[PDB]
């Protein structure tokens, strides 16, 4: 994965 | 958030 | 939230 | 996955 | 997936 | 937050 954020 | 993850 | 997961 | 953000 | 974001 | 993990 690239950037599979979680806040 | 509780548990809120990326896969 | 609570496990909004992305999969 | 690319960018599949949780919040 | 790209983007299927969770709010 | 509680255990948002990133895969």
């Amino acid at each position: 994965n690239v950037g599979s954020n979680t806040y």
